[PDB]
């Protein structure tokens, strides 16, 4: 393949699938190289070691290593990564970097990528009275209980519910009401995060546990008819990039991750410090369900596709940084 792996080292679950995604986000890549980290404290600075990973993916013949990166965030009880979503160790990450790149020529990096608007609506029908609240989003979380497919879970999150007798409307000065509430997209950003929602709260043992249910995702997908307003130069039309997979339970369980890195469906299959060639159908069918499945989705826009896939090469790393890695590998150097 010619690309490399991390290391175990411990139960880090998914980070190090989580890892591999961005690293392979190229444009986001070469912008985290970019960081002034030359100040930063080397043990405490989750922007240095992040970009130490980064370069040892992109450099290392031999399996890379991330204590200095899990110790720079602080997630070290029993239970860290364990009560924790996918989502908000991305969040943690990428809010750490895009406050160090503030004042400098790749600010807003973050945003141009990953954050897209949406509109929440309450409408009441016999009166005169709406509310719309504007949100930005930088990940979407997706139901899969009682759906076939991506498609079926967007019209469930676009649709209209319904506030009738007992379930009526507080409109305030105009007391109670029927009404309509909503949810509209005004715009779908460059890479697209998808989580599907499997780990669900039982009321039968008060406690959320896993749905290994069937649910089918496409290598292409069209989303213009889930917008308000289309532009013709421009359809809503996204590609798969990575597949994010789970099997088992509490008792035993791992985290996987398949990516085509360039974006030309040639998949490959991480595994912590092994990595292989695999086919389309162990990518994106052998992890529908119906236990090893899916439980986070990454799209890239069609039109964004080159510049968010843009080549690296070892010139778009600074000299600054390389130094002081190489002082910290002569160190190493301790058998
Ligand atoms: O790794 C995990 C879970 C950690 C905990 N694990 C079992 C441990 C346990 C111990 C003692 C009692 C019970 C359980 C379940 C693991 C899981 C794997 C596969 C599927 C769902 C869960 N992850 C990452 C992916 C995850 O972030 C996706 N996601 C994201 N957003 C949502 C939003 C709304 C509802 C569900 C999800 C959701 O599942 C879940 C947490």
């Amino acid at each position: 393949t010619g690309y490399v792996g991390l290391k175990n080292q411990g139960a880090t679950c998914y980070m190090n699938s989580l890892l591999q995604t961005l690293f392979f986000t190229n444009q986001l890549r070469k912008a985290v190289y970019m960081m002034p980290t030359e100040g930063d404290d080397s043990s405490k600075s989750v922007p240095l070691a992040l970009q130490r990973v980064f370069y040892e993916l992109q450099h290392s013949d031999k399996p890379v290593g991330t204590k200095k990166l899990t110790k720079s965030f602080g997630w070290e009880t029993l239970d860290s990564f364990m009560q924790h979503d996918v989502q908000e160790l991305c969040r943690v990450l990428l809010d750490n970097v895009e406050n160090k790149m503030k004042g400098t020529c790749v600010e807003g990096t973050i945003p141009k990528l990953f954050r897209g608007k949406m509109v929440s609506y309450i409408q009441c029908k016999e009166v005169d009275y709406r509310s719309d609240r504007r949100e930005d989003y930088y990940d979407i979380q997706l139901s899969i209980k009682g759906k076939k497919n991506i498609f079926e879970s967007f019209v469930d999150y676009v649709a209209v519910e319904q506030l009738d007798g007992d379930n009526k409307y507080d409109a305030g000065e105009h007391g109670l009401q029927e009404a309509e509430k909503g949810v509209k997209f005004l715009t779908l950003p460059p890479v697209l995060h998808l989580q599907l929602m499997r780990f669900m709260y039982d009321p039968q043992t008060d406690q959320n546990i896993k749905i290994n249910d069937r649910f089918e995702f496409p290598e292409q997908l069209p989303l213009d008819e889930f917008l308000q307003k289309t532009d013709p130069k421009d359809p809503a039309n996204y590609i798969l990039h990575a597949v994010l997979v789970h099997s088992g339970d509490n008792h035993g369980g791992h985290y996987v991750v398949y990516l085509n890195p360039k974006g030309d469906g040639k998949w490959c299959k991480f595994d912590d410090d092994v990595v292989s060639r695999c086919t389309k159908e162990e990518a994106i069918e052998h992890n529908y369900g119906g236990c090893t499945n899916a439980y986070m989705l990454v799209y890239i826009r069609e039109s964004k596709l080159s510049e968010v896939l843009q080549a690296v090469t070892d010139h778009d790393i600074p000299q600054q940084l390389v130094e002081r890695l190489q002082e910290e590998k002569r160190i190493e150097a301790q058998k």
